[PDB]
């Protein structure tokens, strides 16, 4: 059974709640990014309206194939009506297409789902500054003091930096990365621009980065694996028997593999910094762990929150357990009182 923190009050609205068949009393649902945990349940087979990014939109009528009229996109920043309620959609600063949802009630209660975001100052220039907000349903992926990591551009840096250097030594070298979803586009692609290559990727891969609206996209990436020597691989088959595998196909055109695992959190973020990183090495292969994230680390969301000063937060993540919940409420509280609202 869907649960409250699905819903949205006073609306037929839920959101990012596709698993548990039809919610009675739902008009619409809304779909915050393309990630399975919030897709999980569509397919061709659905036929309610859905609301979502131009992006997420290409995603659902391209892989997993809904048909057309039930996929409603809708421009960001952009007061729109749905059902005769206001809604604003804003980007996110998750992965490739992911909003945050401004739903304005008819009874003057303004509610903000911020579905998975990154947390960034810039946010506070758009048009959450215009007006107060009562509800915030809030991804409390990383609340706890514990949880700091670098910033994007600290953790781009050094993967081009790292690359750059072990292709100029042995130009004989090839680089992995490793994905499973979309999102952290950007690891791939920034280091394939300081190697003067593009990135080669199966079929499947490729499929999904052609949906994503990137600009000047058709020469970045290639299916051609032979062509390319930055290659994208599934996160699981990135270990030492996975590589010397994938190492044997290529087919002695590279004597060396330099592989990147962009990860989230990991427990060495409590001891040790970004140019302080060192690889797993056995032979010839080399893996980086980066911490490259795109959730909010403990200190951006607590900034958020203080400058947003909503009435009330509902956590969308790490709900399951009561010890979870009762100390997110902790440092909820903490919050308020330090900033006096
Ligand atoms: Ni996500």
């Amino acid at each position: 059974t869907c649960p409250f923190y699905k819903k949205i009050p006073g609306t037929g609205f839920t959101v990012d709640a596709f698993q548990y068949g039809v919610v009675e009393g739902c008009t619409a649902y809304f779909l915050t990014h393309f990630h399975s945990d919030h897709y999980a349940g569509l397919s061709k087979h659905f036929t309610f309206p859905v609301y979502c990014s131009e992006i997420t939109g290409n995603l659902l009528k391209n892989k997993l194939h809904v048909q057309e009229q039930y996929i409603h996109p809708l421009p960001l920043d952009t007061e729109c009506i749905v059902n005769g309620v206001k809604v604003v959609l804003l980007d996110a600063n998750h992965c490739p297409g992911a909003v945050m949802i401004l739903f304005y009630l008819p009874n003057g209660t303004v509610i903000l789902h911020t579905g998975d975001f990154r947390a960034d100052p810039s946010m506070e220039r758009s048009l959450l500054a215009d007006q107060k907000v009562h509800m915030l349903y809030l991804d409390t992926t990383y609340c706890s003091p514990e949880y700091t990591f670098p910033s994007q551009q600290e953790v781009i840096r050094f993967a081009i930096n790292t690359a750059f250097e072990a292709v100029t030594l042995n130009p004989h070298a090839l680089v992995v990365c490793g994905t499973y979803s979309i999102g952290k586009e950007k690891v791939f692609l920034a280091i394939a621009d300081v190697l003067g290559s593009k990135v080669g990727m199966s079929q499947e891969k490729y499929k999904t980065l052609q949906c994503l609206n990137i600009p000047e996209i058709n020469s970045l990436i290639t299916t051609d694996m032979c062509s390319s020597l930055v290659h994208l691989l599934p996160m699981m088959q990135i270990n030492f028997k996975g590589l010397q595998s994938h190492l044997k196909k290529c087919g002695g055109k590279y004597n060396q593999i330099l592989a990147f695992r962009p990860t989230g959190w990991t427990h060495s973020n409590k001891f040790t910094r970004i140019a302080d990183v060192i690889p797993q090495t056995k032979g010839n292969i080399s893996i980086y762990g980066i911490p490259y994230s795109e959730h909010s680390s403990y200190l951006e969301m607590k900034r958020f929150v203080q400058w947003l000063k909503p009435q009330k937060i509902i956590p969308t993540v790490n709900v399951g357990t009561w010890k979870s919940r009762s100390t997110m409420e902790k440092y909820f509280r903490e919050w308020k009182l330090e900033a006096g609202y």
